[PDB]
């Protein structure tokens, strides 16, 4: 069967009919000569709105931003050569994440393409580890059946960033050949199989006596997961615990909130976790971000699977990551949420587990994220802004979205917000990506035109990417950019706190003023540095109707804490101490000769 | 067997061999992965370290800084994204054939392959912009890579190398001694040289086409001023070959190729010989393929002429147009061995004669200033050249990429080697103002000024501040013309003015340079433009100076299409006012 329809169209003309039939409402972009044609097709047009950063890596993390915050995969439209490297950051960030991201890169024309031509990249090579599949259009007459399969591949089993390659003669090319209509269109024994693996893990999860839950960010990857996560939560009376990613899924004020895990996590879920005998790991993957030291991993989860009365279980969609980090007694395959659904009914109610969460309720009293507060003289602490500034946003009573940049702000931000609503944690956690705060903000902006979105960034982080504020302007995104400013890369001078005798090695980088680049960028600047305007100006910055950046300066060389480090199981965290700090704070003066 | 390094960290002996390997600059940004190496370069005599705000900036820096200095530029980064963000850098290293050397952090030994925190794989995603790749698996290896490294990116054509170094490596102290070393056919080139003074001897209309190839060695411009002194042979660059050449020698083209002199273009597709040296026939000079040099073909066809190709590397001779003698090798090195065997020309009248009545009938004309218009940008350019020049002072210029960058090659006038720092191949907006702050730190006497477009500068600008941290008062001057111009250009040309996108809201530059640190200067009017370039240059410490410009202006000359070099559209006053009549109907009065 064979569609005339597309018939004296150009490529580039084909692209932008296929934007509309794959629901595309926004493309992120950046032109320049291979992808003039393109270009040229989607002038004025009112199929989706585009949006026009200052560099291409911003536009592939505006895109990720806006995918995280819509469901929606991010689609990009960059050209040849320079254009296409610099979208390399962003796709391999999208990779770590799981973000489902569509990347058009234009190319030299095909007679040009392997001669060393102008502008010319291997975007297909360079990108092959770092997408989850690519290709190069070779002629206009597969340029629907390619576009098709790359949102489609984007968007299905762990979401992903894919290129497609587009050379200029391809897209300059009218089509003069009918198409097969399919191409331009967007097993029981498996079935009977997924059923058998939720009926073993039922029957384990009925079977446990100290279970814990824990969530990632596969459960986001689903418009119910959140709330069938807390219908099994409350039907089997078990605690959840999430990851970075998963942040947001829980309502972290219910009192079977665990909070975070992992290597910055809270005391309470990590030891929760370690002294559990039922694992139940619902979209994530075991990075050692979050399991610490493996061979000391749950120990009792290990132990009641060797007396086979618990151990592991595994909700997840990916092949690739079963059994990858952990031995799990029970995989259960493919999407977590419509997995618990069909588990549901084969969950025994129960009615409570007293000395589970007694022991878990006491390690909540021992173990808050404690920090050194603030006292007279003293600088503003980072830990407090977080605090302070979840209340405000959150009293709004607008929904609201945070992003970050990577560093201490970030697990800070993770660590001190309360965390309640699915999809408004926006941060770059497997990757690492610094300037990922700013471009990702304005995407989760244009996503939610009415979410209040706060950029909660580091003066390193913020440095990296600050050309796109102007961006934000032109976009019309009022975007809420939170500097918390400790003039230093405070994550790594942390390390080299700890592991390296206070040896600051070129982790002081010299800011500009914030304030006076928020206006060269066309924002409102504001900057606290007493802790009695502290408030005020939260107020203001969070009550103002435009674009506007906050700096706040913060104390300095403040670690962030718990930390399991080292060879550390998840049970030998470091606690904040303050002596602890006060000798550190000695010590570096020190070893710094005074300078820090 | 050597034990010099024995009891020393990875880190630590990448500390030494920095130092062995004659490193006096470093630029990069630490990280998790790369901490061990950053903990034994701390407080480093053996080198100055160059910090930027973003890693494309530390890869741009050290593209600048090896292309001032003549020495590889060294990148000390981090692992994931640290890594992915130097890409760019060296795939246009890659391109224009710059020495770099790229340290990239990786996670341990232990982790790799295992989808890692801040894992990419790194040598998989540089394999196609690198010359070579390796990643070090044990610390015994360490000295042995980092000298390889060095080796293949300074010799053949130079270009972009990358040595992974896995943390557990860095960080691991060698137990055990290392080898202390770790630590014909020429006469088939002899007879192409002989064969290559025989049709050069013969030549009646013959033209030296010179690319970046003759920057590569030290006395490269002098046997090619010595070359073209004793046989009389006109000489043009390609815009990467800017400066290699004096052009106020009588002998001197100026530029060839897409935005080329006429004069150059039609020597060329005039030439009964064309002896290309260190210049690989890009398109973007050689115009339509089947249409270059018909004048040099033909001769070739009679045995009279042709095609002379000085390359190093021999996959590219006759990778584009066919050519009848080939020499391989250093190019310099090569014409030093033949300028004994090319008879002396006293003078060439009637192909001078040709040449200059070009040069009179073709200058780089365009719409100058009237009273109440804007300032034009080449005029910018003429005045900076003059101005910068009265210095007395050595310049180094850098820029952008687009018109700004086409006008900069035209409108100066080139005298020194190695002062003409541009984007080519890959052609990197972003690349001016981290590229003339490492070449600022590669030659901290010389007045280094950045000729910058607004969209191009607004791709770096953060690295402002970091001029100022490192010490380096770089000048850098942005054409306004509120555009991505050579876009909108093209989008005028061949898209009846159709403007998708190619305006991007601009911040305020004066304000910006002033927040990062610098003063900020600004021209409007055509009265202060002369006074504010003074002011500019004598100015000591960074300075931003922008200058607003006349809009939707077009470069020209310019071959495009299907046009051979000789088919160039050339400026018209009258066709310019048709096209800003045509441009206003269609945009509305908008453009
Ligand atoms: C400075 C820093 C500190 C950090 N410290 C911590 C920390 O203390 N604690 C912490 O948790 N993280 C931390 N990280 C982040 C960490 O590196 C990882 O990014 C994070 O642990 C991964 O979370 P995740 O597994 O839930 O999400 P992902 O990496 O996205 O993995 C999701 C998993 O679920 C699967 N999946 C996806 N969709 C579905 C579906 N529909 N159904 C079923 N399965 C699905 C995926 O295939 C994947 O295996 C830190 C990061 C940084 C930069
Ligand atoms: C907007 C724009 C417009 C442009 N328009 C033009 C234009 O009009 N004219 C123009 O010329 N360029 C133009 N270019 C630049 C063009 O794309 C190329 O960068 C340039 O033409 C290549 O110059 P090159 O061959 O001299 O140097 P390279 O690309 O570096 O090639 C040098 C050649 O010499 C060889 N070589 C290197 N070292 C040695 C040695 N020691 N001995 C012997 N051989 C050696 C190399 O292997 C290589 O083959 C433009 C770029 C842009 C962004
Ligand atoms: C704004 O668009 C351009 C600006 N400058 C340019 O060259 C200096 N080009 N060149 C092109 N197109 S191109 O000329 O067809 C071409 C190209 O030309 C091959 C063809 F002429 F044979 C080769 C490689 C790349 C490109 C590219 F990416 F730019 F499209 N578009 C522009
Ligand atoms: C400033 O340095 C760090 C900041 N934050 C970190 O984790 C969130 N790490 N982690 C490390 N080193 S690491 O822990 O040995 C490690 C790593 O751990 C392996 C080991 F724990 F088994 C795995 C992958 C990468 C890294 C890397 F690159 F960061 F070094 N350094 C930092
Ligand atoms: C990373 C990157 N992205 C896009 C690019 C595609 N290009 C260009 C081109 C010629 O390479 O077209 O292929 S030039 C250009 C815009 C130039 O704006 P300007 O700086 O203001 O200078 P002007 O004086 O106005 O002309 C773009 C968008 C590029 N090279 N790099
Ligand atoms: C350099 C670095 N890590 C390595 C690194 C390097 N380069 C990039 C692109 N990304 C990362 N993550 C960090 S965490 C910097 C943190 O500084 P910050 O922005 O100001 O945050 P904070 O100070 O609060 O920890
Ligand atoms: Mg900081
Ligand atoms: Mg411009």
């Amino acid at each position: 069967d064979m569609d005339t329809s597309f018939v004296g169209l150009t490529g580039g003309q084909i692209f932008n009919e296929m934007m509309s039939r794959q629901n595309v409402d926004t493309v992120f972009g950046y032109p320049g000569g291979a992808i003039l044609p393109v270009y040229d097709a989607i002038h004025n047009s009112d199929k989706f709105n585009f949006v026009l950063p200052k560099h291409e890596q911003g536009a592939g993390h505006m895109a990720e931003g806006y995918a995280r915050a819509s469901g929606k995969p991010g689609v990009v439209l960059v050209t040849s050569g320079p254009g296409a490297t610099n979208v390399v950051t962003p796709m391999a960030d999208a990779f770590a994440d799981g973000i489902p991201m569509v990347v058009f890169t234009g190319q030299v024309p095909t007679s040009a393409i392997g001669t060393d031509a102008f502008q010319e990249a291997d975007v297909v090579g360079i990108s092959r580890s770092c997408t989850k599949w690519n290709v190069m259009v070779k002629s206009v007459e597969e340029l629907p059946l390619r576009i098709n399969e790359a949102f489609e591949i984007a968007t299905s089993g762990r979401p992903g960033p894919v290129l497609v390659d587009l050379p200029k003669d391809v897209t300059a090319a009218i089509l003069r050949n009918p198409i097969p209509t399919k191409t331009t269109l967007p097993s029981r024994a498996q079935d009977e199989f997924v059923m058998q693996s939720i009926n073993k893990a039922a029957d384990l999860i009925n079977l446990a006596k100290k279970p814990v839950l824990y969530v990632g960010a596969g459960i986001l990857n689903h418009a119910d997961g959140p709330r069938l996560l807390k219908e099994l939560s409350d039907r089997a009376q078990i605690p959840v615990t999430t990851t970075l990613q998963g942040l947001g899924s829980f309502d972290q004020e219910d009192p079977k909130s665990l909070d975070m895990l992992g290597m910055h996590g809270c005391a309470t879920a990590n030891l929760a976790v370690q002294n559990a005998d039922l694992i139940i790991a619902v979209g994530a993957r075991f990075d050692d971000r979050v399991t610490g030291n493996i061979s000391k991993f749950a120990p009792e989860a290990r132990r009641a699977a060797a007396e086979g009365r618990g151990g592991i279980i595994h909700f997840e969609v990916s092949p690739k990551n079963i059994n990858k980090v952990v031995q799990t007694q029970i995989a259960v395959e493919g999407d977590a949420t419509t997995n618990l659904g069909k588990m549901m009914s084969k969950i025994f109610p129960v009615k409570e587990r007293s000395e589970w969460f007694a022991q878990i309720n006491k390690w909540k009293k021992e173990y808050p994220y404690a920090y050194m507060e603030e006292t007279p003289g003293s600088k503003i602490k980072p830990q407090t802004v977080i605090k302070k500034l979840s209340k405000v946003a959150n009293d709004t009573g607008r929904h609201v979205i945070v992003t970050t940049g990577v560093g201490q702000h970030q697990m800070w931000a993770a660590q001190h917000w309360t965390w309640r609503n699915p999809h408004t944690f926006i941060t770059s956690g497997g990757l690492g990506t610094m300037g990922y705060g700013l471009p990702a903000a304005i995407g989760a902006q244009v996503a939610k035109p009415e979410s209040l979105v706060i950029d909660i960034d580091g003066d390193a982080s913020f440095n990296m990417t600050l050309t796109e504020l102007s961006s934000a302007v032109q976009a019309g995104t009022p975007v809420k950019i939170l500097i918390l400013n400790n003039e230093e890369q405070g994550m790594v001078t942390q390390w080299q706190s700890l592991f390296y005798e206070h040896r600051y090695s070129h982790t002081h980088q010299l800011n500009p003023d914030f304030i006076k680049l928020a206006e060269a960028m066309g924002l409102k600047g504001l900057r606290v540095k007493k802790q009695e305007e502290l408030d005020a100006k939260l107020k203001e910055f969070v009550s103002t109707k435009g674009p506007v950046l906050l700096e706040v300066e913060v104390d300095k060389k403040v670690p962030v804490l718990p930390m399991v480090a080292g060879g550390s199981g998840l049970d030998e965290f470091i606690n904040f101490d303050p002596e602890v700090e006060r000798q550190q704070t000695e010590l570096r003066h020190k070893r710094t000769g005074g300078k820090h």
